[PDB]
DNA sequence: CAGGATGTATATATGTGACACGTGCCTGGAGACTAGGGAGTAATCCCCTTGGCGGTTAAAACGCGGGGGACAGCGCGTACGTGCGTTTAAGCGGTGCTAGAGCTGTCTACGACCAATTGAGCGGCCTCGGCACCGGG
């Protein structure tokens, strides 16, 4: 958990290109971004703890 | 703010229903006295199911605002109560009759009971699939 805005702005910063969905928050928050997420490229890659 | 006009008590009385009280019967009970059985109390002790630690989010709680529901006032209508008269079958108790609940006597098939044998059921274990969970329509 202490590294995952790191990864997040590592990845920002070098490889532009990836949809990054960082997976973090309460449950409520983690449902809506669950919302949708099984679709196609909704997201490149995800980052959680 | 009275008073006929009812209705409801209150008190007394008596004699016929019913508690109340002998008189003896006895047969079903109530207890005493030996002998035999037996299941649960008591002490350990192995083993799960409680009661006790720290987090996570989900529900309880606090507030707000207005909205629809409770409660009170009021009035219209009708039906439910009360009284009077007519009607009916309910209460009484008197007689007649027999049907079967009950007591009784005899004979008997069914079940408790006891011993040996057998497999139906149940604890246990594992593999698996019906539905819990979930995110998009």
């Amino acid at each position: 958990t202490s590294v995952m805005l790191n990864w997040e702005m590592e990845l920002k910063r070098w490889c532009p290109s990836f949809k990054i969905l960082t997976y973090y928050g309460a449950q409520k928050e983690r449902k809506l971004k669950r919302q949708g997420w099984t679709k196609p490229n909704a997201f490149h890659v995800c980052i959680t703890s």
